[PDB]
């Protein structure tokens, strides 16, 4: 089997994408974050505390005449940016572009931080990393690509992120029309649940390849590019008036600057980010200062290959045996 969804950014700045996901019968669809940092598919629901729904499609498993409570079961999972959710859990048949799984933990909302709640365009998310890291207690669940992969043509999904447009994800083959050039495969760690890879290097528009290992995650569910201090300082320097504001909380820049491409390793290939994709626009609405997408990773613990990244690059999540990450220019 195969599926193919469309994934449409939900602002103006490429600030997340979703895509919808189909769950239960009769179907119910929400638009979901699909998040190679996480692997809990965890939705609002007909359960979440009313006043942290504004918006959002909700979930209702008492429609659904596939759901079944799974009992006892609990999840609740903070992330990197200090949002947070937590519920109860079903069992339901949950489709992505034509592939459906029966049986998938769908993780019910009862709570969810406030981050969640102003955003009314993301319904839950949906996450595609290893399913050693899924919250659900006292029995892990795995991802909907862990339930499906045997099914699958080819146990990989792909991800072509769109600038300022809709992109792709496939699941179960590699589509040889969306990139160019050779589709460039490296290792990856699985030992923190992560598509945990390493970069061989960087250059900062026009300059020298610098070849130096930088370990790091692809992560969809990430926006920026978060890298080391040294990086981001060599790549803001080229930027007449940039500079690392402690108060808004990174990198800022002239909103009249052309800023230059960023270009990092992977092998012996080179992905190059346009500097457009860099610019994440005024810091405030009217401000001349903008917010930059490239940004240290200094206070993470951990580099991360978010959207700016990603979307960049045709990237194959390969989910065989020994797992493994490809990236090709588009
Ligand atoms: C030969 C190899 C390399 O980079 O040395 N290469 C070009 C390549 O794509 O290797 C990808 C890979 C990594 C780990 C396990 C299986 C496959």
């Amino acid at each position: 089997s195969t599926g193919s969804a469309t994934t449409t950014p939900i602002d103006s700045l490429d600030d997340a994408y979703i895509t919808p996901v189909q769950i239960g019968t009769p179907a119910q669809t929400l638009n979901l974050d699909f998040d190679t940092g996480s692997s809990d598919l965890w939705v609002f629901s007909s359960e979440t505390t009313a006043s942290e729904v504004d918006g959002q499609t909700i979930y209702t498993p008492s429609k659904s005449t596939t759901a079944k409570l799974l009992s006892g079961a609990t999840w609740s999972i903070s992330y990197g940016d200090g949002s947070s959710s937590s519920g109860d859990v079903y069992t339901d048949t949950v489709s992505v572009g034509g592939l459906t799984v029966t049986g998938q933990a769908v993780e019910s909302a009862k709570k969810v931080s406030s981050s969640f709640t102003e955003d009314s365009t993301i319904d839950g998310l949906l996450g595609l990393a290893f399913s050693t890291l899924n919250t659900v207690s006292p029995t892990q669940q795995k991802t909907f690509f862990d339930n499906a992969k045997a099914s699958l043509d080819s146990p990989v999904f792909t991800a072509d992120l769109g600038y300022h447009a809709p992109g792709t994800y496939n699941f179960g083959f590699i589509d040889t029309t969306a990139y160019t050039g050779s589709i460039t495969y490296t290792a990856v760690s699985t030992k923190q649940g992560f598509w945990e890879w390493t970069s061989t290097g960087y250059a900062v528009g026009s300059g020298t390849f610098k070849s130096t290992s930088i370990d790091g995650i692809a992560d969809t569910g990430t926006t920026l590019l978060y890298l080391p201090a040294t990086v981001v300082s060599a790549y803001w320097a080229q930027v007449s008036g940039a500079k690392s504001s402690s108060s808004v909380g990174g990198y800022v820049f002239p909103c009249s600057a052309t800023l230059p491409s960023f270009t990092f390793g992977v092998g012996s290939a080179r992905i190059v980010i346009p500097g457009d994709y860099i610019d994440f626009g005024p810091i405030s609405t009217g401000s001349s200062s903008c917010f930059g997408g490239i940004q240290s990773s200094a206070g993470i613990g951990i580099n991360i290959f978010g959207d700016v990244a990603l979307k960049a690059a045709f990237v194959v999540f390969n989910g065989a045996t020994t797992p493994t990450l490809g990236f090709a220019s588009k």
